[PDB]
């Protein structure tokens, strides 16, 4: 075929991560441990993360085998934050997409180990699969992951998520840095490990981190709008209103596409997730 | 100064530097009530024996203590996180650690969960972060055993397999020895094989600290079972090398364990003295205690 189809491009590279991300846990003793980290990982998704890794190292001149291996430790980063969310002590989940969590198949002490084995797992697998990566590169890589899930970021983000329940001073720039911490350090750390790996420059990457902070933003906007428009949280539309909630969630939409324009036509891929994943919440 | 080498100085001087190494590695930012989660269970004191290891082994094969000791940091993290997480009412549950209330009966057990997550996160930050001037192909070997050293294979699948015989009735000598060697002994082996790597110490060389490591784990934890039969001379039933062995059988096992230990860094020469040394004085320590 001659058209780009976005549909297809995201098809394809979600099979190469789900038979990666399957291949990298064999089960083994405790089978239990390895039953409990395949169950969360392999239950399917539209794995952004590590799509957005491969495709912003193959914007900066990188290919997907430079990228695969910390796209699927993105994804293991990513399953480890949903097991520990879905916790009693945390969200109290019974089901994820339809079926059940972690916790309800193997109980909270297996999620809660099963978690951790992810997030090792993640930094032993950037390492050991890519031996191709500039060292100095991989080791940005790995200080990123660390800082990426840590106080500073996504666990920083379940932290101040925690903190705001039932308060009644929750302001829009308060929502916005739990949600720059929760998802956007995450999403951010995507886009900028796949660039790091391709050598990309510090230009480049600020571009690129603009592109993910502005997207993130932009999912959670209108997660709040199709939630109000279907524990007591002030949203952007209980704090903005629904006029102004969606005036943000578009120009921050307009904004990331704007931020990747400098690349030229290699970023139109990048460009059209940011639509189509907002496109996709008002259908789902 | 003094010429005479003192163990208990040796190991008194070591814990100094790694806890003011730990308490400057966690400055207090946004959000306060992580950052007061990860210290209270990372600087409530305790034996620092996993980052010590990391730096005697490193000095060993011929590192400095700045080489060894972000690493051996990053160890006393992970050991931090699997005793928050283990602690937790859904694993062994316990209200007290060290005389003081565990962490998830101070700050909430989600904040003791995300405290753990937020230290096993740090530990492979502040690795690549605050050693620098490490060879980047020796430390990226590190941040792979550190993650092997963690997870399914290790640390985790140890945590599980320790939970999984809880309450059975079936346990032997060797579901024992397999449940210590993943728990316990991985992270013991992981804290002086970093610091070797980091030194560029030989796959040979790093054999024998691999066994002295292994010896260790095991002889502390049957030396632990021996104290607790004879200190007994509801209450869950829980098999032990004693009670599955006898006391003859255990002590001799136990003893064994510390001579090979011993026998396996002999070739380094008198370097070793003090891992070896250590091997001793930590059981000597804990009948004396
Ligand atoms: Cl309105
Ligand atoms: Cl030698
Ligand atoms: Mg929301
Ligand atoms: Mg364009
Ligand atoms: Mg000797």
């Amino acid at each position: 075929r001659t058209d780009f189809d976005l549909a297809q491009y995201l098809q394809v590279k979600k099979g190469v991560v789900e038979a990666a991300l399957d291949s990298s846990l064999a089960i083994a003793r405790p089978e239990k441990i390895y039953e409990a980290m395949r169950y969360s990982l392999l239950a399917g998704g539209k794995r952004l993360r590590p799509i957005l890794c491969i495709t912003a190292c193959e914007l900066c001149g990188g290919d997907e085998a430079l990228a695969l291996p910390t796209a699927c430790a993105l994804e293991m980063i990513h399953t480890m934050s949903l097991i520990h969310d879905d916790l009693p002590s945390m969200d109290n989940d019974d089901f994820r997409r339809g079926k059940p969590t972690n916790h309800k198949v193997y109980g909270e002490d297996i999620a809660i180990l099963a978690g951790d084995g992810l997030l090792a797992y993640a930094f032993e697998y950037v390492v050991t699969h890519t031996p191709q990566a500039d060292p100095q590169a991989l080791l940005q890589v790995i200080a990123r992951l660390g800082r990426t899930v840590g106080a500073a970021g996504l666990v920083g983000g379940q932290v101040l998520d925690l903190e705001s329940e039932g308060r009644t001073d929750i302001t829009p720039e308060t929502l916005t840095f739990i949600h720059t911490h929760k998802t956007g350090a995450l999403l951010e750390a995507s886009v900028l490990t796949g660039a790091i790996l391709a050598g990309a420059t510090g230009e480049q990457q600020q571009r690129l981190a603009r592109y993910a902070q502005n997207i993130g933003l932009a999912f959670q906007v209108v997660d709040d709008i199709l939630d109000i428009t279907a524990a007591q949280k002030a949203t952007y539309p209980s704090l903005l209103g629904l006029e102004a909630s969606r005036a943000q969630a578009q120009s921050l939409i307009d904004q990331a596409i704007v931020a990747l324009e400098p690349f030229g036509p290699s970023a139109e891929p990048l460009q059209a997730i940011a639509e189509y994943i907002v496109a996709r919440k008002y259908l789902e």
